[PDB]
């Protein structure tokens, strides 16, 4: 023993590595494949599913299918199966030799808790485990104790006030509209300019057009009277089959939806109004601390023009007193992993692991009063 | 004039009728809904927004807002449209022919005070009005004369203690925490087992299933043993579409928050303190008198075993001579509005009222002079 | 005409009743008593004031005022309350058919017995009455014509030498030391236990804690050396809101200040004292006459093991060959009116009242010639 | 041995330092805070408990629990860590090399004299103590021997008369309303306008309006026309959250509750005529020199025109013929410390310390028969 596994399983990319490093190793998405098709060349290279980056190379054939929907890990199967190509298949790991830290986004159901911790316990046989929290070590790679996050992953986003190292439970706000969800609205306006994208491979192409096409406008309304000189506003993609496209409004109008989550049908807030009702649910005193310090984390985080949005529309509901410092730290898409690398390295930690002797007597129900 | 109006609009349920009577009419909640979507039928029935129960039935394409909201009315545009709806569109009566009698939580603001009389003077012209309290209208309903109040409508919980007729106003203990605040911690207990209620149409549905699953538990440690042995806790409730949900501890663990509101993050005491607290604060004559009369009202004090568990725990706090007695009428959700109907059928009132012709020469200030 | 009134007008009590009885009827104490607070329930048994009875069990809401202060009445507006709840409230007589037997202390202001005289022959319109001296009623029940008295009420305590029916005006001895200085340093010396006792309601509960549980010391010094044994001294008593108490050496330190009048700050000497200088201000041949008759009387001399100590502390004055003989009956509470209604009662008094026609010829100057 | 510490552990504010001086080093309020929220992250730099002022500045996270009471230390456990606070993080001083001066109000509990000695003389093991009267070492500051002292901390209000060097002890009048009573009104009464201050870390930003925006009224009916024609009256405050509040006639409503207690319902009298009763009771031949005298000190007597106040008041009780001099130097705030300093720097009072062999054989009673 002299490491352990840091293993940041969300909902749209698997990020694993070790603890001690900087930068994860294994980077894949968490998709499962099944192929869909005939396959009259039996042998010669042909397996029952296809994981990661083997099911994103091969899926014309495939029918792509991701084990965790909102955070919620659904198919446990699948899921047993990215484990085993996380291990095995990119970490050329033991499981039997390193501790892990899994993460998880706040107010999950427990079962998606006990259930981790029984596949580290048979499945792996890890030694001991960690279910950490995702937002909480969004700061804890920033180096601060005190900041409110926007962990906007691919799944949930989710806001947590910390104050010096104390969390406020009751005012975490986790909402249920990320990457996929811009996704499939995404794909819903390239319909009305032509393009039909519809298969659950052509969702892996419309996330490589929003990862490379759209920006955050700082005044929507305004940019949507530059689409009427419609010049400057257009660029285009080719496709994996060397058509072009054009894109006008639609690089915008995408993560608009962040700041108006009516556009898909959501009776909820914006981020910009999800992280002031997070702070205002705060206790008077530590507004000063949680309006100068937010972070953002996770992929969605990583539009063009989105720390300069928030920033001009919590300023426009926070009192005009006092400064909103939004904190993007370039490294923030794969911040979650950074800080949890930096807590399994900590001498000040190896009491609060989970260990086999400890779970198994005391039973699964544990790493419920092992966190918050 | 015959006959007198009596509007107990509460923050989660207008209840009115007329008085003299035993029960109100018209029982429907303060609800303004506006639609969210887009109406591509325009016209055969189609309104600008819905109050009370049409805003109740149609819920599934409206935002819901309440207008009052800690016993505070933040939106006077739409309380307005719930007595225009309270006078015409369901007791189907003149307002300029019958006085009002409206009623509200004590140490409210003194602007709401000053708007609801200034409202019933021109926008509908009643002839004259009075505001009571509804804390000593719970008592007056109760047929006694002394006995601390614990008043736990849906906004706000305070206790008032009256002796003798002769309120203690330095002894009111209002408390901010009620059937909203244990809807919205429902709402995030709900989610550990699986079940994601967001939106506002879906706070309405977890109100009725804390209005039927939730009770009290006696020894809250104890329950939380029979948790473990999980065989006769759990009960089944049947949501609108037709799923099922299996509430297991979340049955007692939800109005365990009256008894310890540091479940929702607060620094106040449970319902059983803030009694105790407003006794101690009274003179060591009347104690003997408050200990003996203890009467609940409003709706949130309408769980099962809650008139145990107060009376299990106030003898915890009192000196153990001395008997303590918590009075709960079975109709003490509308106990405000009976003792209301009661005091505007009374003879010795008369000159009670606030008229017209008193109002205008002396403004709108007129209004906190009469009360206390 | 029948029988005639007897009011023993006390500072602390009011005594009145029927002459020739041997107990009075009514026994209620002076008290006059405003409602400070609020009155939401306007009616049903309100009144502007209590007086007697009524102000004491109703006393947790009112401020509670004594009008008579050291025997002098102060508030002439509450005093004809007192008068009114007397006759017509517990007496159920009319004024008009009786005539009554006002008391008071010697040395009194004159215009306090102008105005007892000036009330009753307006407000009340009685017939005729008369004003006694409050100790020479004491020995006059007692059945002697021959003593000392030792007159200790609620306001004033007062010696007055008696011989063979011949008062020695100028050996009284009035002092400004009673039940009321007692219950204020009793309250004042109950705080050093923890117990703050501040409103004058609270005088109300003090007054029944030295009524229960102090006594006289035979020795004071052997006495505060028990305290040191803190043993079998303590005994609790029960306040009205249940909380026990406990008391040690304030059971007796608080009688000691009839001993020792410095406690409470007074350039005065104790009841042993004023006793024997009330003796020595008188002829040398009557003193073993007054030596062997002290009469005690008034409230008080009440508590358990007064006579022993006065008997104790004459002795150490008094020169040793003649006996000292403190008189202490079982009624001497009462004794006042006891020997009023004697006084009433007798065929060789009926000149000795101030008749109307008697009055209003002459003047209210009158009654100052008819007393001493 | 060259100095001595002087310790005013004052109910609201701990001013301790060394003897000899002219300010206080350490002056920090008295607050013990335990953190009430989860702490995830559990390590560098987290206490089980703050005091002073890093309980202070980390106030949202925190319950801030003050140990003194009403002069009266109700938890001995955190008054310990109080004084552990202030002698070694704070004075940076040792206990052992150094006698202590504390101090206290008239009249408390005799157990709290005990307690204070017993832990100086255990646990911080000083070689020799002695405690004080506050009231007497405010005059003692102000260069004078004769006056009446209205010493008005954050806990208790008391006059102690003093003729000469002469404390007059039955005159000695302790109140129960101070800068806690205040700022409790406080906040009841910036309810009206809509602010809603209810966590025990928001009455510390009640404590600091009313350290800013509170003035004595003059004429407390004349302002209150004021208040009608609501102009120059107002002023705003800025929250720590950036809100202003805007506040009215509650500058002057609240510091009206020192003249007039039945607005926090007391039966109690202001400090008007608790000063006058407190000469009345003194002897008719000093009180020239006592209506001539009158200091004030502790924290509350800093309102701006208190003094003109007082003057305004005891002139229309006091007879006309002989003046009133108000007496407030500008460091009244810190005037018990200053004459303690005085006191502890005599030649004269290096027999009055009791120290601790004299202690350990007689016992921590000896405390009691050194002062007065
Ligand atoms: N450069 C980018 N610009 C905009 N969105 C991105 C970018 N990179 C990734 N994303 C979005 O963020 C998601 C990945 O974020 P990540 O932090 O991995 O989420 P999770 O960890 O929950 O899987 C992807 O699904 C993608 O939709
Ligand atoms: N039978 C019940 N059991 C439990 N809770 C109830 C019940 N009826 C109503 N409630 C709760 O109490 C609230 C109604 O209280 P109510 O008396 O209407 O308050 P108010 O009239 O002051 O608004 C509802 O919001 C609901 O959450
Ligand atoms: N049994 C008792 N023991 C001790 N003190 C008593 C007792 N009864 C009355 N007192 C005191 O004496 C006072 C009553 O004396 P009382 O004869 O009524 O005087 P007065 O009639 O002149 O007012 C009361 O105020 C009470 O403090
Ligand atoms: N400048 C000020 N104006 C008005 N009130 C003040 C001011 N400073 C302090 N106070 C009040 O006085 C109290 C401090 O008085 P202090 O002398 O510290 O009392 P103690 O020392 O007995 O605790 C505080 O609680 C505060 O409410
Ligand atoms: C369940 C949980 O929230 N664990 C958690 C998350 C993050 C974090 C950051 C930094 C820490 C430092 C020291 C100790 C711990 C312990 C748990 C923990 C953290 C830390
Ligand atoms: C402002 C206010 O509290 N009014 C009020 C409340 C309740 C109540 C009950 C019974 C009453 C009987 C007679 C008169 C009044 C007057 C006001 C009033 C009441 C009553
Ligand atoms: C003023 C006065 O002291 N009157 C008084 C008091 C007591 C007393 C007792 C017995 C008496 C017998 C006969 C006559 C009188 C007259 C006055 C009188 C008394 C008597
Ligand atoms: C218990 C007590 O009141 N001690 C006390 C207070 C104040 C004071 C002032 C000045 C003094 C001069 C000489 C001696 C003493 C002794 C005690 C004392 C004082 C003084
Ligand atoms: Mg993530
Ligand atoms: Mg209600
Ligand atoms: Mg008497
Ligand atoms: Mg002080």
């Amino acid at each position: 023993e002299t490491t352990a596994l840091v293993c940041d399983n969300g909902s749209g990319l698997v990020k694993a590595g070790f603890a001690g490093d900087d930068a994860p190793r294994a980077v894949f998405p968490s998709i499962v494949g099944r192929p869909r098709h005939q396959g009259v060349m039996v042998g010669m290279g042909q397996k029952d599913s296809y994981v990661g980056d083997e099911a994103q190379s091969k899926r014309g054939i495939l029918t792509l299918k991701y084990p965790i929907e909102h955070g919620i890990i659904t198919n446990w199967d699948d899921m047993e199966k990215i484990w085993h190509h996380t291990f095995y298949n990119e970490l050329r790991v033991a499981p039997e030799e390193h501790p892990t830290l899994l993460t998880e986004a706040p107010l999950n159901p427990k079962a998606n808790r006990e259930k981790m911790t029984q596949i580290m316990f048979e499945t792996f046989n890890v030694p001991a485990m960690y279910v950490a929290i995702q937002a909480v070590l969004s700061l804890y790679a920033s180096g601060r104790t005190t900041g409110i996050v926007l962990d906007s992953g691919d799944g949930v986003t989710h806001n947590v006030p910390i104050y010096e190292g104390y969390a406020l439970p009751h005012a975490i706000m986790r909402l249920d509209l990320a990457g996929r969800d811009l996704t499939d609205y995404l794909m819903k306006i390239l319909t009305e300019r032509g393009y039909s994208f519809v298969t659950t491979a052509e969702r892996e192409i419309v996330r490589d057009i929003k990862e490379k096409l759209c920006y955050v406008a700082l005044d929507f309304e305004n940019e949507m009277a530059t689409a009427a000189s419609s010049s400057s506003l257009e660029k285009s993609y080719e496709l994996p089959d060397g058509q072009v496209i054009t894109i006008g409004n639609e690089r915008f109008r995408c993560p608009e939806t962040l700041f108006q989550p009516s556009f898909i049908g959501m009776e909820s807030a914006g981020i910009h109004e999800t992280t002031y009702n997070s702070i205002m649910k705060c206790d008077i005193d530590i507004r000063k601390d949680l309006y100068a310090n937010n972070v953002m984390s996770g992929g969605t985080t990583m539009y063009p023009g989105i720390a300069d949005r928030m920033q001009k529309e919590i300023t426009a509901l926070a009192p005009s007193t006092m400064k909103i410092k939004i904190i993007a730290p370039p490294e923030r898409k794969y911040s979650v992993w950074i800080g949890g690398s930096i807590l399994a390295s900590l001498s000040t930690f190896q009491q609060m692991w989970i260990t086999k002797q400890e779970y198994d007597e005391a039973g699964p129900s544990i790493v419920h009063r092992k966190c918050f």
